């Protein structure tokens, strides 16, 4: 099943950021926008650190030097897949060892119990145990269709409802992935969708804990 990492000792301030997609400049602005204090705050990404943006490599190296955490996104996953096969193609041919190593160690889910939060790239199946989730679902789901009784799907043309509307907690699940829907806040405090489309010219948003307040900055203009 999907790999889970638990951080019981993280009781300080926690910053969770949406899809970065190589928008390093934007990430720097967001860090200044929340007054990030290295050594004090803990940073956690929702995945999709690469592709589309101007600097995929810088994004990953910045997070590395900062000691930042991140779950695995589906673009990160597809890149690793393409690479192991000794526009992800151009990226696969140019990916350096360190970057590849950082991505290769990312879990699918991160639990931050002190703040009653759970991070996954796309979402969690509301009918499966946290430790018994599936990789394809946790990194690509957008919808849930009634048919153990719900089917998770990345497509939106087969009906169903947005997965987050079906989440019941008790944990607050923070995610990204679904740029088509933008920032999702109507399910607070049980869930928070942070993919505000930074790389598409929207915004780069973050959820701050304790509190669960959303702080964002302008996205990449292209
Ligand atoms: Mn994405
Ligand atoms: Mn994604």
């Amino acid at each position: 099943y999907a790999n889970v990492v638990t951080l019981p000792n993280v009781t300080g301030r926690v910053i969770i950021v949406g899809d970065i997609h190589g928008c390093r400049a934007q990430l720097e602005d967001l860090l200044r926008a929340v007054s990030f204090k290295q050594g004090s705050d803990t940073l956690v990404a929702v995945g999709d650190l690469v592709n589309k943006g101007p600097d995929s490599f810088g994004v990953v190296r910045l997070l590395k030097r900062l000691g930042a955490y991140s779950v695995l996104g589906n673009h990160d996953a597809k890149l690793l897949k393409l690479v192991k096969k000794l526009s992800l193609a151009p990226l696969a041919q140019s990916i350096p060892t360190d970057v590849e190593t950082y991505l290769s160690q990312l879990p699918h889910i991160i639990r931050i119990p002190a703040h009653n939060v759970m991070v996954a790239h796309a979402g969690l199946h509301p009918q499966r145990p946290v430790d018994r989730q599936y990789e394809d679902e946790v990194t690509t789901m957008r919808n849930l269709i009634e048919k153990v009784t719900l089917t998770a799907t990345e497509e939106t043309n087969d009906g169903g409802k947005p997965w987050a509307s079906m989440w019941r907690g008790p944990e607050t699940v923070v995610f990204g992935h679904d740029a088509r829907r933008g920032l999702q806040e109507q399910y607070k405090p049980l869930a928070i969708g942070l993919d505000s489309r930074c790389v598409y010219g929207g915004r780069l948003s973050a959820a701050v804990f304790p509190g669960g307040c959303i702080i964002s900055v302008p996205g990449w203009n292209g």
